[PDB]
């Protein structure tokens, strides 16, 4: 029918939003404003309070200030994934070691399964992250969730995205990811496809990826040109290198970028949506590069303005939000479905 989910399409999902009613605070809708790293001492940037009028986004959710723990929101999000044809939800994972995290992960897996969506984890730069506690956490996640019907596998293997994987030296990664490594997961019950973050130039990244024994790489950033990896004119050559070296390249595409409510000094990174033309251009470059898998930044990173989740026009007494302009609130979901179809036609 040309409507089915694609299980080589990964959409980055954030479960960090809270409401007073469910979570005790409007978590993440309220957010600290970052000081300017070049703006000197004594800055008092303040906070966005997460009121109805003033939330930590330049856009405004159709679903309002929702809780990521609300089963009825999760249902709606899974229906949005179905509309977008995105078969894998790539869940932010911060190693919070708290019961409210555990509850949310279970709720997300359960809701996903009702719609045949799969879930993988996006391993974030949590405090003192290192290859030993990464192994322990991979073991825990596979043990806890590996028998859940929504747990993602590719040819029998789980898959993890590793954000800011450059914060760990290749000599450490080798211990976890080489078949001969001291604490290897290879050939164990806990083996997985490990997808590292390609940032800078090939001269740095090629030996990093090889020496670290990653199975593949992704680029994350929705803003074109932010890094070498997030410059789509490099994707043909990145894919050629991946194929030559038996690596999986999963370029990240997004619909735009703007984070100036939380980072007012970061205007140079703004990428305008132009009624969908930015998203179209980026998605076309990924498909044209001949890749096997694509990642989408993001479902709902509202702070960074990369979301495809529906947004509505809103002007409050405190802020005039951006909105999808000439496009309807669900445009980025249905445009994702269009591109998934083009990707499948190519695959
Ligand atoms: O956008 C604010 C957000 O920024 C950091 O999180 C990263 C932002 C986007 O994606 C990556 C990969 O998922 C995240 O690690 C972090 O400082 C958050 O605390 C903050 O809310």
């Amino acid at each position: 029918l040309g409507t089915e989910l694609d299980y080589d399409t990964f959409c980055f999902y954030y479960d960090w939003y809270g409401s007073e009613a469910i979570d005790g605070q409007y978590r993440h809708w309220a957010h600290a404003i970052a000081p300017d790293p070049n703006g000197g001492s004594g800055q008092n940037p303040g906070t966005i309070p997460g009121t109805q009028e003033s939330i930590a986004s330049n856009f405004y959710p159709q679903l309002g200030r929702y809780s990521s723990s609300d089963p009825n929101i999760l249902t709606k999000h899974m229906d949005m994934f179905v509309m977008a044809r995105t078969g894998v939800l790539a869940l932010t994972w911060w190693n919070e070691q708290d019961e409210t995290e555990a509850k949310r992960i279970g709720l997300i897996l359960d809701a996903a399964d009702k719609k045949k969506i799969k879930v993988c984890f996006h391993l974030e730069p949590y405090p003192s992250r290192n290859v030993q506690n990464l192994r322990e956490n991979i073991v825990k996640l596979i043990t806890r969730y590996g028998n859940h019907p929504a747990f993602y596998r590719k040819d029998g293997k789980p898959l993890f995205f590793i954000y800011d994987s450059y914060l760990i030296e290749p000599s450490e990664w080798e211990k976890l990811l080489s078949p001969g490594g001291s604490i290897t997961i290879r050939n164990t019950a806990y083996d997985a496809l490990m997808i590292g973050l390609w940032t800078s130039s090939p001269t740095v990244q090629r030996p990093f990826i090889l020496n670290a024994h990653f199975d593949g790489f992704y680029t994350y950033f929705a803003a074109t040109g932010f890094t070498y990896g997030s410059t789509p004119t490099n994707w043909v050559s990145m894919q050629k290198w991946a194929k030559e070296n038996g690596k999986i390249f999963i370029p990240s595409v997004g619909p735009g970028y703007i984070d100036t409510r939380i980072r007012p000094w970061n205007g140079s990174v703004i990428r305008t949506r132009t009624d969908g033309q930015y998203y179209d251009a980026m998605y076309r470059k990924a498909i044209e590069a001949g890749v096997s898998a694509i990642s989408i930044t993001s479902f709902n990173e509202w702070h960074e303005g990369s979301q495809i989740e529906p947004a509505v026009p809103y002007t409050s007494s405190e802020f005039t939000y951006l909105d999808y302009e000439n496009r309807e609130p669900d445009y980025y979901l249905t445009r994702t479905a269009y591109w998934v179809g083009k990707f499948r036609e190519s695959k």
